[PDB]
């Protein structure tokens, strides 16, 4: 049956209710950047070296000082219990099995504590939204620290929600038995136009600024990664504020439509930070060769969003494990066929635009 990431999406479309599949699939507006996140990878061509001895390929690397089995990590995707009853618990168990890390959404259908209990040995990070209520925001950070999470990925591209047309058409909301489990009140738990757009407008602070990054940097000694940066000047500002990484992201093409593909902006950002912090990528990673191209252009690791959700939709924990194993094996093969024994030898001469 399912032997590549595209097969998992096709299966997910066949089993999920329309409103759920559309929520997960959609980009903003006419979905120009959604298509380009994928198309852009195809424009970057590979220039493989032959005869390098690839009998012993080592995929391991490190993200913010923590070892991982491969440069392929799970990105934050909200509300995973819509895809499968075990949701984020399934995801974290699969990450533990694989030896990779999970970035947990602030809008998860499982709590910070529940996910740490299901994956005590898993490498786990918190994706943070800055809520108008700074006490809510502080509580999330404190829980993450108490529960053994190793970094904060602060989302900086979402002062408001992007306009995802199908969610407005479907009047997207959570199924009746589910909530955003990090919150106590009806409104902040998203108790069931787009419901989610209205939730953001009520809960999330559109005023946030670099001053808020200064606040967050004072709040926690955890490593902090700015997630959603697309400009070199903003990446330099993040470094100036004492942040510890940049996740080059257009939010899965769900925020501002018509921004570049992340693989296309990656080189400018890598150049801008001058080696001072790790740079990561997400957006459009579906194949081992996508991972290889991102590393050749300077990314330390990539994050996957939608493929994880499609794994859940097929078979819960087993489906997420399968998706991650597919990506791992495609990446090993790509490294081998390119002449790369390890991630340290994946260099810029492997790619040209
Ligand atoms: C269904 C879905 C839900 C998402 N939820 C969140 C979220 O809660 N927090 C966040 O910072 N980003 C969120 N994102 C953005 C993802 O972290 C990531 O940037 C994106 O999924 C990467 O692109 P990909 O799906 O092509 O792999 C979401 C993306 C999707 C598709
Ligand atoms: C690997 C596991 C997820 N089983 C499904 C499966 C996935 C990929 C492949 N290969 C040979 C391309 C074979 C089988």
């Amino acid at each position: 049956r399912l032997i590549c990431i595209n097969d998992y999406e096709q299966h997910a479309k066949s089993v999920l209710p329309k409103s759920i599949y559309d929520y997960y699939r959609s980009g903003a507006n006419d979905e120009e950047t959604l298509a380009d996140n994928i198309a852009a990878f195809s424009r970057w061509k590979l220039y493989p070296r032959m005869l390098r001895n690839v009998a012993e390929t080592d995929l391991s690397t490190s993200v913010l000082g923590q070892r991982v089995s491969m440069p392929i990590c799970v990105g934050a995707t909200a509300m995973q219990r819509m895809a499968h009853v075990d949701g984020e618990l399934a995801t974290v168990r699969a990450c533990q099995s694989l030896g990779t890390g999970m970035m947990l959404s602030s809008w998860a259908t499982s709590s910070i504590e529940e996910v740490a209990e299901a994956g005590p040995e898993a490498l786990r990070w918190l994706q943070l939204y800055i809520y108008k209520d700074r006490e809510v925001t502080k509580k999330l950070v404190r829980q993450a620290e108490k529960m053994g999470y190793k970094a904060i990925f602060v989302t900086v591209d979402t002062p408001y929600l992007g306009n995802r047309l199908d969610d407005v058409r479907n009047r997207f909301k959570l199924p009746p038995q589910l909530r955003m489990k990090n919150f106590e009140t009806s409104t902040l738990s998203f108790s069931p136009d787009s419901g989610l757009a209205a939730y953001v407008a009520k809960a999330i602070d559109p005023s946030i600024s670099w001053e808020d990054i200064k606040w967050l940097r004072r709040l926690t000694s955890l490593p902090i990664v700015a997630k959603g940066i697309l400009r070199g000047d903003d990446a330099r500002e993040a470094v100036k504020h004492g942040l510890n990484g940049i996740l080059v992201s257009n939010h899965g093409a769900r925020q501002l439509d018509g921004v570049p593909a992340t693989i296309d902006v990656l080189p400018e950002i890598v150049e801008a930070v001058e080696g001072k912090v790790e740079v990561f990528l997400d957006g459009g990673v579906r194949k081992g060769t996508d991972v290889l191209k991102a590393l050749a252009l300077g990314a330390k690791a990539v994050f996957v969003g939608r493929p994880i959700v499609w794994g859940l939709a097929f078979q819960g924990e087993k489906g997420v494990q399968d998706v991650l194993e597919i990506l791992k094996e495609e990446f090993r093969l790509a490294m081998a066929l390119s002449g790369c024994q390890n991630v340290k030898v994946i260099d810029k001469t492997l790619v040209r635009k």
